[PDB]
């Protein structure tokens, strides 16, 4: 309760602050809320999506419903903006389901984005899978780069902190996928190239911390993720809000929120 009080103050601090809205929530391996900010405030998910993305993917893996070595067949027509493994690969003309899904996660690529939902469905099925493995409240409603409009007031395309760290601890620690696919998207996580300057620059450099990161238009800069702390595991979902903040003091607030969020848990010995 003390550290807790400490928590939601020092995030009010940033906000009041940086002019910005914090959505937070950490829950442990089942799902039960450790702490929370905002937690039911729907935020735009952004790139965060492409994690469950991901993990859509696995389960059809898992299932025998894909490939993981299925070649996707693409033209210049699937780049989009920020697209780089994407356009690495069109001269091949294709990139494998894996390979898609590494660069979507990983590098937050667009086009290998799209290109996986071409594959199982579109938006409506990223959101039948959120509700199979009981995210009532994510939707996607639109590809990239559309869906991270962000229009103030918009439910499309949106999470919430709580909906979005739950996911998360499905996925990772509650049975959603075989142990080979789920050591896969951890992995990929850890190595994620997009994240070094927000939630994890926060974090103490010994926990091990694995996330996806998003960015929308109109100042949307968000985090989510796993992280393992004093031998215990904990799923987290940060998304923010801050429109007249700079690029750099948007992953700067991230960090400062990976702070607050350090500084509760080692209030917990």
């Amino acid at each position: 309760a003390s550290e807790k009080l400490t928590f939601k103050t020092d995030l009010e601090k940033l906000e009041r602050e940086k002019a910005a809205q914090i959505g937070v929530a950490i829950v442990d391996p089942q799902g039960e809320i450790v702490a929370g900010h905002r937690m039911a405030q729907r935020f735009a998910m952004c790139s965060t999506f492409k994690f469950p993305l991901a993990a859509l993917v696995f389960e059809r893996i898992d299932s025998g419903t894909e490939r993981g070595d299925r070649k996707l067949s693409y033209g210049p027509d699937m780049i989009v903006e920020w697209s780089p493994a994407t356009e690495r690969f069109l001269a091949s003309g294709h990139m494998t389901v894996l390979e898609a899904a590494q660069a979507a996660v990983q590098l937050s690529d667009n086009g290998a984005t799209n290109l996986l939902l071409r594959e199982i469905g579109g938006p409506a099925a990223m959101t039948q899978y959120f509700r199979k493995i009981g995210d009532s409240v994510s939707r996607l409603d639109r590809k990239e780069p559309e869906m991270g409009d962000n229009t103030p007031g918009d439910l499309r395309d949106t999470t919430t902190p709580i909906a979005m760290a739950r996911t998360v601890a499905k996925v990772l620690y509650g049975g959603a996928l075989t142990s080979t696919s789920t050591h896969t998207i951890e992995r990929w996580l850890i190595g994620n190239q997009t994240g070094d300057a927000t939630l994890r620059a926060g974090f103490p450099k010994d926990w091990v911390v694995g996330e996806k990161t998003g960015t929308c238009a109109n100042g949307g800069r968000n985090d989510i993720g796993f992280f393992k702390a004093q031998e215990r595991d904990y799923a987290v979902a940060v998304y923010t809000t801050a429109p007249k903040l700079s690029a750099v003091e948007r992953d700067e607030l991230v960090a400062s929120v990976g702070q607050v969020i350090t500084q509760l848990i080692l209030s917990t010995d």
